[PDB]
């Protein structure tokens, strides 16, 4: 019925020396098209724990690959891979090749990997977000409520809508899943 249970949302809840110590990042990128903006999420992986931190994002509706590899090179994020979405291939090989973003692959995993990709998401012990941080990351996955059938009953679907950071999410762990 609820999506997301295993939120963990709280002003300050990710402290400077713990974003000092993340050591096994996960960094997702999707373009954007239409109205829908372009989302970048980098956060960090506790395996033993099934947990996941939200370190920080880029959400541009106004979309420039100039501006979003600045951004990864200001904050020296291009040593982390970057698994972007794959519909847009000359979008990658221009963050590559005009843009120096060297560590960006093309997510692997196809459009029928969504649903698995959420529930993965979803039975984590814990996503641990920082709404000082990532305040885009905390109100959509706050908000996201299944989709609904006929008879109006919950499906084991998100919504396609307000959930830039989370398909952004997906990519980025789509190598960690099974």
């Amino acid at each position: 019925v609820v999506p997301f249970e295993n939120l963990q949302i709280e002003e300050g809840i990710i402290t400077d020396a713990e974003v000092a110590r993340f050591d096994n990042i996960r960094q997702g990128l999707d373009f954007g098209y239409g109205p829908d903006p372009l989302a970048f999420v980098r956060w960090h992986y506790d395996k033993r724990k099934n947990r996941i931190y939200a370190i920080d994002e880029l959400v541009d509706h106004k979309v420039s690959l100039k501006r979003t590899a600045d951004f990864v090179r200001k904050n020296k994020y291009e040593s982390a891979r970057i698994i972007a979405d794959s519909s847009e291939p000359r979008s990658i090989d221009a963050l590559k090749l005009e843009h120096g973003i060297n560590r960006i692959e093309g997510a692997k995993k196809g459009p029928d990997s969504v649903e698995h990709g959420e529930r993965w998401l979803d039975e984590l012990d814990a996503i641990v977000i920082d709404p000082l941080r990532t305040p885009n990351i905390a109100r959509e996955f706050e908000n996201i409520d299944y989709q609904t059938d006929k008879n109006g009953d919950p499906i084991p679907r998100l919504e396609d809508k307000d959930n830039h950071t989370i398909d952004a999410t997906r990519y980025a762990f789509e190598r960690d899943m099974k």
